[PDB]
């Protein structure tokens, strides 16, 4: 019984992804998230068949984390019910951004590490993303932690190529549009790659095709000489020349990072 548990809430946002409505779980006024996705239009499917979000989130959640917990899901005859949870204050970093424009490199660094952090570990628990953006990422604005969200496009990690690709093509690789081929752990890079830039821009560096297959990148703002390093390391034309999550962390731009909660009072209250 889903319309017994859960109380809807407006709609939150929608997409080939689904529907998303805010919520509470009436069992203690849990603030959650009611995604509804139909049936007909699930692309991958995993295993009793369910949508890849499932089993992905699955995989992953058990235990703390900055990825979105899934915290129960219902099928019904033409579509499936997923009920994530819901942090409140929150903002996605695509509004966080639109609103602040470009972030102190401070800032930055505090988000970008706690991407890192989230990334590895569903690559650690065979999860990958594959459309890591700043929309999938949610900011608790109170404890200044982010959170990775929206994993329907995402996949198993494996070590052999990928061929099929169904995330933001402006955050995919220039193998992904040259060849229609890349594996996981240097294409997520790639978007790391766009996404640092985003953060410290206030906007993704490439529009066409042309901008990604050249990769060559210009700054529209005052960014730090290291840190434009690490931008352009991590959207290295060739594949294996971007640098692993351990090489990045350990980018000297990557340093002394501030903690969550410090993150929030200095940058968010
Ligand atoms: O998978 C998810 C998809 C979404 N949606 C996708 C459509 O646009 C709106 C955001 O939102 C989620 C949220 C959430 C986002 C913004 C505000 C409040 C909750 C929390 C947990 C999981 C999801």
């Amino acid at each position: 019984p889903l319309e017994s548990q859960y109380q809807v809430g407006p709609l939150l946002g929608s997409g080939g992804f689904g529907s998303v409505y805010s919520g509470i779980r009436v069992s203690d006024n849990l603030p959650v998230a009611i995604k509804h996705v139909e049936k007909d239009r699930i692309s991958d499917w995993g295993e009793t068949r369910v949508p890849m979000e499932v089993v992905l989130l699955k995989k992953v959640s058990s235990g703390f984390s900055g990825v979105i917990r899934l915290l129960d899901w219902f099928e019904r005859p033409d579509s499936f019910v997923l009920i994530l949870e819901r942090p409140e204050p929150v903002q996605d970093l695509f509004d966080f951004i639109t609103e602040r424009g470009a972030l102190q490199e401070e800032l930055a660094r505090s988000f970008f590490w706690q991407v890192l952090e989230a990334v590895r570990h569903c690559h650690n628990c065979g999860v990958l993303h594959r459309d890591i953006k700043d929309e999938n990422i949610l900011i608790d604005l109170n404890r200044g932690e982010l959170k990775l969200i929206d994993f329907g496009s995402g996949a198993l990690l494996k070590d052999t190529v990928y061929t099929d690709f169904d995330g933001t093509r402006v955050y995919s690789p220039p193998e992904w549009i040259r060849y229609h081929r890349y594996h996981g752990r240097s294409a997520a890079v790639w978007s790391l790659g766009i996404l640092l830039y985003d953060m410290v821009c206030g906007d993704i560096p490439f529009e066409h095709d042309e901008e990604i297959i050249r990769g060559q990148v210009f700054f529209r703002q005052r960014v730090s000489s290291e840190c434009q390093h690490l931008i352009r390391w991590c959207l290295a034309l060739r594949p294996s020349d971007r640098p692993t999550f351990e090489e990045i962390q350990n980018h000297p731009w990557m340093q002394d990072v501030l903690l969550p909660q410090e993150t929030a009072e200095i940058h968010l209250h």
